[PDB]
């Protein structure tokens, strides 16, 4: 052990951390997310690695590990993580906003804790608590994160959970627009899909690739950053689509 430097990422709050994928068949997964943007993977000089690297031009994108059996009926497959002040608090928040707290906050391995929150289904949705410094870095393409959504038949209710997280109650009260660079709450119908459900940029040409993969629509929206549709994967785990040229 040792001191030295470092460099985190994304000191204040609000700001995007990272999100994880879990589906069932991972070896699917690969071909499916290559075929709609060609996301690049890392290579191991061992035999079968325990989980693959996906990147994009030298840029991580995210990891896919595989799930098992009996995944259950709600999962969310990309799990948003988003960096807080103080995730202890936000905890008690929850409950005051009308959620209830799934799991956490604690702690792994003393190294960091998350929370977590929504529907018994499995809803996993929260905030991680960053204490150690963090590397981060992504990039500004077709491909890359662009911004995360809340799918939801209930906004009005929503907004007041986030509002008690950053919003006016606190100072980091950030968001002038409808939604740019930071996450958001959408409204939706019985009929529409319902989940958290990241934005990835992609070109027209992979809208109808997805279909033939094996893949659905659920809803198609428009937005003032980009048209935005919600696709589901075959996985299980649903993610946005927007167009960009």
């Amino acid at each position: 052990g040792s001191h030295m430097s470092h460099d985190a990422v994304r000191p204040a709050p609000g700001e995007p951390t990272w999100v994880d994928l879990l589906t069932p068949d991972r070896g699917a997964a690969l071909q499916f997310y290559s075929a709609l943007f060609g996301w690049e993977f890392s290579t191991t000089s061992d035999g079968t690695s325990p989980y693959t690297m996906c990147r994009l031009r030298g840029r991580e994108v995210c990891s896919i590990g595989d799930l098992g059996e009996n995944p259950g009926p709600a999962l969310g497959g990309w799990s948003s993580y988003l960096s807080v002040d103080d995730a202890d608090a936000a905890a008690a928040a929850v409950p005051e906003l009308g959620g209830a707290v799934l799991l956490g906050p604690i702690d792994i391995l003393a190294q960091g804790r998350m929370l977590l929150a929504g529907d018994p289904s499995g809803h996993r949705v929260g905030l991680w608590q960053a204490k150690e410094h963090t590397g981060s870095g992504p990039d500004d393409g077709i491909g890359a994160y662009t911004r995360s959504e809340l799918l939801t038949g209930a906004s009005a209710t929503d907004g007041a959970f986030y509002r008690g997280l950053f919003g006016a109650d606190f100072a980091t009260e950030s968001g002038t627009d409808g939604g740019g660079r930071r996450a958001a709450i959408r409204q939706v119908g019985p009929a529409a899909p319902s989940g958290w459900y990241p934005c990835f940029r992609a070109q027209e040409s992979a809208v109808p690739a997805a279909v033939m993969l094996g893949a659905s629509v659920l809803l198609r929206y428009d937005c003032p950053d980009g048209p935005a549709v919600v696709v589901s994967a075959p996985g299980g785990e649903v993610f946005t689509l927007l167009l960009t040229d």
